[PDB]
């Protein structure tokens, strides 16, 4: 009857400008409005948030637009001893500060091929890709850089002998949704890089430019796909907060 809260991004970090606040429990939170009030931010320089659920066990909070850098944030978990709803009670507090990087967001636009790294508004790397093709298309729309690997096995199998499936090894990956799409190094694509889409969604770079994406881009940094043939990343996806609209995000889903 006890639920622990956990809070990311992690006490002293430094996330890029994409990062929320993220409260998970190990429980279903049958009350959301409840765990809502018991968790505070503060922020500096102030802006404005809200909380939105992306499901039963993780609420998320972010303001309505890229976070500026610098901003420090403290998080007060406050839920020792909370009623959260059908006899759970919090099982204890947390407190998380953290601070945003610099602005680094990278498009990658299907239009030219090329993924484009901007830091703090100036183009620090361009580099050729292969996204999705034509049958399995990298979604257009907002990514959260997660997680790096230096190397992965990609087993869709999270069946590879399925019509869309697969099970890959792959270098220097860097994840940005949680339905499986990275970053990451394909010396098989280069030639194709710029010029043709031959991957499962996947953003294909060559080794070099894979590897400087894992060393220079940080968990919160933003990539966005543009004009691709694809769909649009679903907000609940784990990092694609942002394709919610602001408007819908504020209302939040506190009584879903």
């Amino acid at each position: 009857h006890l639920t622990m809260p956990y809070v990311m991004p992690g006490d002293g970090e430094v996330v890029g400008v994409g990062e929320p606040v993220a409260i998970r429990f190990d429980e279903n939170i049958a009350d959301r409005g409840a765990a809502e009030k018991a968790i505070k931010i503060t922020t500096n320089p102030p802006v404005e948030g809200a909380f939105y659920w992306l499901n039963n066990r993780e609420v998320r909070w972010r303001p309505e637009h890229f976070w500026k850098p610098g901003t420090a944030v403290d998080v007060a978990v406050n839920t020792y001893g909370v009623d959260l709803g059908e006899g759970m009670f919090g099982e204890d507090n947390v407190q998380t500060h953290f601070t945003i990087g610099d602005e680094v967001i990278a498009t990658a636009d299907d239009n030219t091929k090329i993924l484009t790294v901007r830091v703090n508004g100036e183009v620090v790397k361009s580099m050729p890709t292969s996204m999705g093709k034509d049958s399995t298309p990298t979604a257009n729309g907002i990514y959260i850089v997660g997680s790096r690997y230096k190397h992965i096995i990609m087993d869709s199998s999270t069946p590879v002998n399925s019509p869309n499936g697969y099970r890959t090894d792959v270098d220097w990956a860097t994840q940005i949704s949680y339905s499986g799409v990275f970053v990451h190094s394909a010396p098989w694509s280069v030639g194709a890089q710029g010029h043709t889409n031959t991957s499962h969604g996947c953003l294909n770079v060559s080794p070099s430019n894979a590897q400087w994406f894992y060393d220079h881009v940080k968990r919160g940094d933003i990539v966005e796909v543009v004009n691709t043939v694809g769909g649009t990343l679903p907000g609940i996806d784990g990092l694609g907060d942002w394709n919610i609209p602001w408007d819908q995000w504020r209302a939040g889903n506190a009584k879903a």
